[PDB]
């Protein structure tokens, strides 16, 4: 069902967040945009300080809700027969034994480094766990570190 199954995720937020705008880009099949509204929800959820300066401290998402997450998570999932999400990423990472670079090379990142935001993938076309990005390296494992996922 694909741009059906977005729709039925129920968004929800401890922190008076609008995933609308998010939800629509990811039915639709608007990945790019997705990505873009994603960081820039993570911002607006790491709290006053991370808005003001525009890029989050690994510190600050231990302040993100496991709601919040959930429902971004949930989405991505949704929008990609469940080829995408943090969670998903979760697993692909447990997987290659936390082991960085193996990682990496397995969600396509490196397919060199690809160069933001031109030689990303922003479709169905994507590996398993590809997207959203999240670009040290503190910060993305401080995230599939939070308890939305763990589980």
């Amino acid at each position: 069902s694909g741009k059906e199954a977005v729709m039925e995720v129920q968004l929800s937020s401890t922190a008076g967040i609008d995933y609308t705008v998010l939800r629509d880009h990811l039915a639709n099949g608007e990945f790019r945009e997705a990505e873009d509204e994603t960081r820039a929800l993570l911002i607006k959820l790491a709290g006053p300080e991370a808005v003001k300066r525009n890029w989050v401290y690994f510190t600050e998402v231990k302040n993100i809700s496991v709601t919040d997450f959930q429902t971004l998570d949930n989405l991505w999932k949704a929008s990609s027969n469940n080829k995408f999400g943090y969670s998903v990423q979760k697993e692909i990472w447990v997987q290659n034994q936390k082991r960085w670079p193996k990682f990496f090379k397995q969600i396509d990142w490196t397919q060199n480094y690809r160069k933001w935001p031109m030689e990303f993938i922003y479709s169905m076309d994507a590996p398993r766990g590809h997207l959203p990005l999240t670009n040290g390296t503190q910060l993305f494992q401080a995230i599939m570190e939070h308890p939305a996922f763990e589980k």
